[PDB]
């Protein structure tokens, strides 16, 4: 009858049988003219001979043998499926990610496939904006766009400990998303993670997904300086993987966000895209992906976009205001770089103003992170400025789930956050259990 | 919006409301638009399809079109309940609806906690509360709220949509209610606001109302209110929610490429959700899309509802909150229903959280039931099972965290996970990294 699968499982690659073409390798970022300096992915290689950041460089002339149409295509025949790999928003551009990985080693939760939400309502009430969207990164298994990096970074590093390589585990030393999302994946493999923190940073609430998945959290009596000193040591005399924030094998997950937004435009190029972005990575990370969808020809344009910048954080916003005549190569360098190849632009949001922003967006429907906030604002001042029209498809980032955020929200609707008036607050009404008394409460607010 | 909008459409399909599982031959049956709640018994409702115009087209027929929706960004259809809109509203104009694009949610295989906790090779959980409002609910709101926002289009006094409730159908109903404009009211008793229960309504501008007394007189002034206005009371057992609801079903089976599961697990705190999927599964498998329905599971928190009790008992005893759905379904599914202490579900919580997860306790009452079955060797180790969560994680951290530092009283935590303590010292530091790795 209808053989549904052999009693037991645990389970197409775009190229020529027992030699695969395509390959990645790491390059020193925007390295010179005529360079060789490189290094295998199977290396454990943190930074180039300088003391400066990787990229990870794919072989595009290998990719190019192949047009534009064979890869919509190829990309297009994965979307809906349920196969160990192609299920994920990342594996299923296998290819441009880690292309020479087993999918016997890849680790994944099916990231990907991200939330992409028309801000209808938004859009016209507040922007006057018909074509309005926001990608819900933050939809995830983790509750972070975080789930695109640590995808591949724990399918390289899986990959290394399955060759007999010698990694016994990973480290790491962020009480955030990227702590949460590494610890996750680590998790579901069987990889053991550690982190290392001072004593003094300690939250049980600020660690519950790593507590949950079963991290080792070393709270160490030191501070910041001392934990670094520390974790140097320790890295140094056990081979445990430290996943830094200047890890670029994350960029390549975190490239595909740009790929898939491509993708759910039925391969439109929008007009904007608004990266928020405490972490200056994930802006070139989508630059990166729009890039290589138009080098190799699945597009022609690729998109304007915005750094959209919380208030004094870093100096990437005084730069560009002085068309970065005062520049020199927190990593802005990949900002910059990606900013000027697509003609950029970088604007900011006051503290009080993301809040204002995230209340109104919440009071049309969503339920955004901080982040999404500076986004947005970003877009009501570029509206002003007639830099971005009310007809242009545009694409704000929201890069974390609001249920992570809800502490933030509850002090702005009950007025309790200082230096902030919190003038579109929604608390609860007062009222008497007296049926006159409620049906006026209710005859105003509604009306007549 | 102005895409799909061309005229083509002489609707073949159609719905109404009938009494659940109505009597052999019935003339009862209500129109959608109306606003009803009970049938002439007294009795419930569903939301019977026109099972004779949908057949006309085969199992072929709806695969394929189904299928053809998926990784759309067209005006319904970009939505996971939508894309089967045929079977869900199939009257109502594309220019009502109210949707945020909720369904296409994550089927996850869990690989690492199937086969080191129970020797299962294909087990997947169903992860419902990743999404907008961070439940299972968004796919019933966005049908509720799209049926209230066309009654209403139709300069149709319906002044608003009210609710009673702190929990997960307020925050999923207020969410919709606010991207239509439609207000939203949540009525209270002053003894039970919560800035931190109610985050999502307030953040999404819903009325809150501190009302001045206890629960029952709460419930009058509701009463009073409804009566002189027309505000629809979000119905607890309302039933436009199942149709929303009941694409969850569909979308597992258009998940495993039409295949059906052997075991779906669903967490039965809200009794309609069981009978949600078996109404999803039972609806492709009558009109063709597949061949047999899978047999389900009712997770239940011990001592919830007679439900465990009717069950150990053939159902031998009972008598047709809403309970006759469950039952109706397990008998028809030839289902099962299991029992989890409070103690269980949290370790068990802890086995998957363990394993790449960060689950919901009802998940924890879930995995306890599959762990359960799996010994009693109802349920085989390469099973096809797929357990529902039907809400995030994240709404539940102060469980975990509570768990995980040994602070939850009558209870073990035999998997806390707190963080250790070390001195400063490269010793100190590798001696505790030595046995742990
Ligand atoms: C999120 C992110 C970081 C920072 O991680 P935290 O855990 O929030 O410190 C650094 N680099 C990249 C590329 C990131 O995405
Ligand atoms: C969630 C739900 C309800 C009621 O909401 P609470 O938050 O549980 O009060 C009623 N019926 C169904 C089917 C539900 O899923």
């Amino acid at each position: 009858e209808t053989a549904v699968k052999p009693p037991h499982r645990t389970e197409r690659r775009n190229r020529s049988n027992a030699v695969n073409p395509f390959s990645a390798k790491y390059v020193p970022f925007n390295a010179a003219p005529g360079s060789t300096e490189s290094y295998s992915l199977d290396e454990i290689v943190y930074r180039s001979r300088s003391g400066g950041l990787l990229d990870v460089e794919h072989d595009m002339e290998a990719l190019k043998r192949f047009d534009g149409a064979y890869w919509r295509d190829l990309f297009d025949s994965r979307v809906g499926k349920s196969t160990w790999p192609y299920g994920s928003g990342v594996w299923s551009k296998k290819e441009w990610v880690l292309p020479e990985i087993d999918d016997d080693d890849i680790v994944s939760a099916f990231e990907g496939n991200s939330n992409l939400f028309w801000a209808e309502r938004f859009g016209k009430q507040f922007l006057g904006m018909n074509d309005l969207w926001v990608k819900h990164c933050g939809i995830s298994h983790t509750g972070s766009f975080k789930d695109l990096g640590m995808t591949v970074l724990v399918s390289q590093v899986n990959r290394l400990r399955k060759m007999k390589r010698p990694v016994v585990g990973v480290g790491c030393a962020s009480t955030g998303d990227t702590s949460a999302a590494l610890s996750a994946y680590c998790a579901s493999a069987g990889i053991p993670s550690i982190v290392f923190l001072p004593a003094n940073k300690i939250s049980m609430a600020q660690l519950v997904q790593p507590i949950a998945n079963g991290a080792f959290v070393l709270s160490i009596d030191t501070d910041f300086d001392g934990c670094m000193k520390l974790i140097r040591e320790i890295t140094a005399e056990l081979p445990i993987y430290l996943a830094n924030s200047l890890n670029s094998l994350r960029l390549e997950g975190q490239k595909t966000a740009a790929i898939e937004i491509l993708q759910q435009f039925d391969w439109q190029v929008p007009d904007w895209v608004i990266v928020p972005g405490g972490n200056l990575g994930n802006i070139y990370a989508f630059y990166k992906g729009f890039k290589m969808c138009q080098e190799l020809g699945l597009v022609d344009r690729i998109p304007r976009m915005v750094c959209a910048q919380a208030a004094n954080a870093n100096p990437l916003y005084l730069h560009y205001k002085s068309g970065w005549k005062d520049f020199k190569p927190v990593s802005i360098d990949r900002a910059v770089y990606a900013l000027k190849k697509c003609n950029g632009i970088v604007e900011e949001a006051t503290e009080e103003e993301l809040m204002d922003a995230m209340a109104q967006a919440d009071s049309t429907g969503m339920f955004i992170c901080p982040h999404t906030g500076v986004a947005l604002t970003a877009l009501f001042k570029l509206r002003n400025q007639g830099v971005i029209a009310p007809t242009d498809r545009t694409v704000v980032v929201s890069t974390a789930h609001g249920l992570k955020f809800t502490q933030s929200k509850i002090d702005y609707h009950s007025n309790a956050i200082p230096d902030m008036a919190c003038r579109f607050s929604n608390p609860p009404v007062d009222v008497k259990a007296d049926f006159g008394a409620v049906m006026d409460v209710l005859k105003s607010y509604l009306g007549s």
